[PDB]
Order: C-alpha cells, then sequence, then structure tokens
C-alpha cells in the first residue's frame, strides 16, 4: 500500500486523486492533505471523509478561520511534506505555492506526481538537480501520454515528441479577430488556466516541461492541433514508427498512473470505445496568430531562468488583460518584450531565491510594458 | 552484424528486406537467399548484386531446398517470406537452429498452429506483418497482466460500408492478387486475428477489429486502466521488416514518419459483421482450434480462386468458408505432424470445391 500526500487537494486534480484513492484502498492510503486556502469548505469535508487529520493550509488567515489546522501559513505545505513519511507526493498546488513542496518532496526520496506547472517551468534545473531518474512522474495528460509512449524504444531511438493541443476557443481565428476578444470570451471570469489555454501559453509551458522531463531538444518537440483531444500526445522514433496514447478525456487516467507508477490502476477511466464511428482531426498550429509556443521554445533554448521569466511575464500580462488594460494579442506581445530585455536571466537557477528574483524582475518588466502602451 | 537468411527473396517482403539490409551493412549481412523457382530472373539478379552464392530454388535444388539451406547456413535471423505451404517446413528448420524467425509466412502459424508453437521458445518468432509489429510495439506500454484488449485495424477494403445486397454484383476487378482480395473480403484480418491469438496468447474474445480506412494506425493495445497505446506510420512494409530483423533494436531511417505539417483526419468505425463475417468465422475456427484454422485458410484459398474465375459471387467466398467449417467438427483435434496439417487442408480444399459445384 502506497502512502500518498495530496497537495492542492481541493482543486480539480486533487479531488479526482482522492476519488482514485477512495476507489483503490488496496493500493493507496492518503496520509496528508494540503490546500492553498481558497476552498476551506472542501478541505474540512475531506478531513471528515478521509479521517486524515494530517492537513495543511497555506493561507494563514484562512487557517485562523478554523483554528485547528496543524500546518498553517508560510511554507505549510513544504513542512507537511518534510514531516510526513510517504511513498508518493502528488503536487497539484496552484502557481507559486508549488515550488518549495516540489523540492521538499524530492529531497524525501518519494515519487513526485507532478501537476503544478510552475515547479518545473520556473524551477527548471533547480528542480531537476533534486531528482533521481524516474522520480518525477507527470500528471498532465500530454506528459503522461509521452511517458507511456516512450516505453516504445530506448532514449537514443527517439526522433520527435509530438504534443497535441485542442487549439483552445479561438482555433481558426484571425489575428484581427483576436483584437476584440474579451476575458469572458476566453472563458475567464475575474476574481479575488482557461486564459492560458486560449492564448496557447499553456501549450508553451507544456513544451518547456516536455524538454525538462524527457531531455529532448526543443527543435524536436512539435505541437499538433487535435480538436477532439483523444490522442494526448505521441512519440516518433528514428525508424519512422510513431507511438500514440489515446483515451476519452478523463484526468483520472493520468492521475492514477502517476500515483501507481509504474503499475497501471485497474478501472481508472473508460477506454476508447470503437463501437461508434469517430473521426480524429490533426492540423498545424497557426504560429502566425498564436506565437506563444515558439516564444516558449525561444525562452527554453536561451535557458536557465528564462522559463521563469516567460511564465511570470505571462501572469502579469494575463492579469492586465483580465483588468481590461490591454487587448488579447498584447499578452504574448508583452511576454516577447520582457524576454527581449531578459539577458541577465539566462543563468541556471542556483537557489529558490534566483527563481523568485527572476519572477519579480519579469513582473516589473511586464508592468512597465503594460503601463505604456 | 546479424547474419540473415532471406526465404522468398523475390517477392515483395523479400525484396524490401534486401533493400533494408543493403542500406544497413553495419547492422545486417545476407548469408543466404531462397525462392520458389517461378522468379529465377530476379533471384540470379539478386546473386549478382549481393554476391551471395548460397542460394536455394545452384547449391540447393528441389522442394526441400529452402529447408536444407536453413539447416546448413549459420544464421542469426531467418526471414520466412515464402507464400503458402512452401513455408511450413523451413519454419521448423529455422526454429530448430535456434535462430530468430522473422515470420511473414501466414501458413506456418495459421495452418501449423500448435505444431509451430511447440518448436519455438518464447520470443523466437518475430512477426513481419504491420499489424503484429504494431501490437508488439504497443505491448511495451504495460506488463502482460495489464493488457485488456488487442485492437487490430482493418482498411475495410473497397467495399467499406456497403450493404450485403451491394456485394452480390461485385466483380474481380472491383475487389482489386489474392492478398488484395483477402483485404476486400476481410479474410486477411481473420487470419491476423488467428495469428494474434497464437503469437501473443490473448483469448479471442479480447481481440477486437476496428475499420480505419486511412491505414495509418496499424493496431492498438488497450490496458486495464483505460489507456490505449497505438502505433502509426504511413503504410510502408520496410518499417515492420526492419524491426523484425533488428528486434528489439529499431533501424534508423527505415521508413518515413507521419508528418503533421499537413492537415489530416483518421476515421474509426465498427465492422458490420452481418455483411463481413470473415473475422467472426476466424474467431470461431480459432476457438475450436486444432486443425480448424488450417481449414479456414484452405477453404478461403479455394473459394477465392473460384470467385476470381467467375464461378461464385463475392459474398460466396465467406459463405463457402462457413459451409466447410460447419462440416469440419472432425478437425477440432490437435495435429501431431506436418502431414496431419496437410490432410486437413486437402480435405478443406476438396470440400470447398464441392460447395462451388
Ligand atoms: O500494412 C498494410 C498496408 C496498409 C495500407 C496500405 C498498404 C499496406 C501494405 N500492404 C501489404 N499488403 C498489401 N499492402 N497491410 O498490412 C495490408 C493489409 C490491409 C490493407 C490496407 C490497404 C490496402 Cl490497399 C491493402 Cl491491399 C491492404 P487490410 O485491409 O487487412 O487492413
Ligand atoms: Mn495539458
Amino acid at each position: 500500500r502506497l502512502r500518498v500526500v495530496v497537495l492542492g487537494s481541493t482543486g480539480s486534480i486533487g479531488t479526482q486523486a482522492l476519488q482514485v484513492i477512495a476507489d483503490n484502498p488496496d493500493r493507496f492510503e492518503v496520509v496528508g492533505l494540503a490546500a492553498g486556502g481558497a476552498h476551506l469548505d472542501t478541505l474540512l469535508r475531506q478531513r471528515a471523509q478521509t479521517g486524515v487529520t494530517n492537513i495543511a493550509v497555506a493561507d494563514e488567515h484562512a487557517a485562523q478561520r478554523v483554528g485547528d489546522i496543524p500546518y498553517h501559513g508560510s511554507d505549510a505545505a513544504t513542512r507537511l511534506v518534510e514531516q510526513t513519511e510517504a511513498d508518493v507526493v502528488l503536487n497539484a498546488l496552484v502557481g507559486a505555492l508549488g515550488l518549495r513542496p516540489t523540492l521538499a518532496a524530492l529531497k524525501t526520496g518519494a515519487r513526485l506526481a507532478l501537476a503544478n506547472k510552475e515547479s518545473l517551468v520556473a524551477g527548471g534545473s533547480l528542480v531537476l538537480r533534486a531528482a533521481r531518474p524516474g522520480q518525477i512522474v507527470p500528471v498532465d495528460s500530454e506528459h503522461s501520454a509521452l511517458a507511456q509512449c516512450l516505453r516504445g524504444g530506448t532514449p537514443d531511438e527517439v526522433a520527435k515528441l509530438v504534443l497535441t493541443a485542442s487549439g483552445g476557443p479561438f482555433r481558426g481565428w484571425s489575428a484581427a479577430d483576436l483584437e476584440h476578444v474579451t476575458p469572458e470570451q476566453a472563458g475567464a471570469h475575474p476574481t479575488w488556466n482557461t486564459l492560458n489555454s486560449a492564448s496557447l501559453v499553456n501549450k508553451g509551458l507544456e513544451v518547456i516541461e516536455t524538454h525538462l522531463l524527457f531531455g529532448i531538444p526543443y527543435d524536436r518537440i512539435d505541437v499538433v492541433v487535435h480538436p477532439q483531444s483523444i490522442i494526448h500526445s505521441m512519440v516518433t522514433f528514428i525508424d519512422g514508427s510513431t507511438i500514440a496514447q489515446a483515451s476519452p478525456p478523463d484526468m483520472k487516467l493520468p492521475i492514477s498512473l502517476a500515483l501507481g507508477w509504474p503499475r497501471r490502476v485497474s478501472g481508472a477511466a473508460a477506454a476508447c470505445d470503437f463501437h461508434t464511428a469517430s473521426s480524429w482531426e490533426f492540423e498545424p498550429l497557426d504560429t502566425d496568430v498564436f506565437p506563444a509556443v515558439e516564444l516558449a521554445r525561444q525562452a527554453g533554448v536561451a535557458g536557465g531562468c528564462m522559463t521563469a521569466v516567460y511564465n511570470a511575464a505571462n501572469e502579469e500580462a494575463a492579469a492586465a488583460f483580465l483588468a481590461g488594460r490591454i487587448g488579447f494579442p498584447a499578452i504574448v506581445g508583452i511576454i516577447a518584450d520582457v524576454l527581449h530585455a531578459a539577458d541577465q536571466w539566462a543563468v541556471e537557477p542556483a537557489t529558490v531565491d534566483d527563481v523568485l528574483d527572476a519572477q519579480r524582475w519579469a513582473r516589473e518588466r511586464a508592468q512597465r510594458a503594460v503601463s505604456g502602451m
């Protein structure tokens, strides 16, 4: 029985992970839960339902609303990871909260089932340095597919990695059409991922993660638009053979595989039914209209903290768009402007502080680009 | 540098295999060539162009010439691309020497069955068919206990989606050369499903067939978690040939890969087994076992030849297979020798001609 710590337990990935674990008590036992703090109601139900009292809340003010959370405030999730004996740490925390628990999980020797994108994109080689071969197992559909498809040959036999992309809500839109796009049109409803999916920045992040997880050069990582999202990614080998992973969209599949790696979890998700006719479409990404992916490749080839800069510039430009300060195509315009000025940030991140410094620099630089304009 | 005997060197597989070898001298060395005899013109051209004098139809002549070539030649890989019963004996000989058997000859498995499997150690037979090659690759996607289903793709032939009525008027020219006909009738897939059960040990009820007209995905494995792993490539037999020769190592530049710089779509649909029962009949014959699969194949051969001669309609090809198998309840017994296999086939051929009359 594998002891699992679920970080970011109240989001979509976390709840689905708990469902997989609840369905499979023979293979998994939850030994810890952590939440950012936005969905304290969910976490308290999770404590009541799992009987797990080993729980953390990052938001100090949210935790004080309850008064009996064992780890709270600054680095609560990291401390839970450091102090809990576990076989697997699932990291589905949001944004910046993910990095230090990723590093803590890796130092414990546990398998890291990684859902948090910022960890790898921002942390880069800082994170890779902390890991042994095979210790990081990806939770993202695309990277899970790749990991599975890579079993099709040896590393020297790999020619290309092909990521599929839905294309988002603006697939087939003109550059002129995007000028008028509103946040709500992108599926975003401002508050105290859906936008990054619309801008294709999410796909650029996945390209960076692909390079870091699997060690394949950026010019051998392709993106293909596949609106059905049935094929989740593919690997082309040196002999001409492509191996692909397919399933009806259901995140419980890649979540189960990361938890149970390398053993598959029986009945995790429904398989492709070929009793109905279906048609799977493939088309090139319109790189003229959606340059986010090529910009990610650019940041990634330059290297080091440039990927933290790419991500941080995106967050700030995206927030400006949600605020109504800039238009939609300006998001990737600002990312490009920030990277062009980021010559000091190609260095490898030596410490967590290097990452946070790069991110702070990038945000301020994006703010300057936003303000004028 | 692997030493390769090519049996059936003048046919399609044989010739593509030699091109693969010639392109990879550091990986491969041809140490022997064999052919039926009808294609002597190209066989002697193959001698002059490869410098191989170890040939069988000249040191080796006769019906057993290919077997004797295999027994006396030191070889790591024997590619058996002989068509028909010509391949059965050389299959056993190659297996006996301990060499890897890259199998393209459907008969030795479909007819031979247990006879061939008992002469082989696990992993000695490496399949050359694109569908089986695809499954072998996709099975790397999990461990044996995690396999839920093997899924073979079928082009569906020229009569994809036609009605039973539409089929009655089909001419030899419309159906596309027996290999081509076997694709039109879905008997090819029937034979591959039988071979799949035999090569991989998966029960017939977990071997599915799906129609995929593009022939890009060559087969898939669905695992117990809901994941399916598929193998895709533009159709080119040099890919599964190269892999069967270099197993488990891939051969750089064997075939062109899928290019996604151009838009395409891949269609999947069920086979209407009311209109195309060839695969279902293959499952039945397979489950019965013994000499029943030899009967399936033999009856097809005669029914197919009768269609190509204008004697029966297209739908009658599989109808004759069903008839012959329905009378073959005597043949659900395990074959003890090669002659037991040939007996069932002679019987099937004769009972098939009866139906044609
Ligand atoms: O890989 C392929 C293959 C697939 C597509 C194109 C060429 C090849 C190579 N090829 C071998 N023999 C003849 N061609 N096959 O294994 C052929 C079987 C399938 C098939 C499919 C389309 C056609 Cl036009 C024909 Cl004739 C046969 P099927 O109908 O059993 O699926
Ligand atoms: Mn994704």
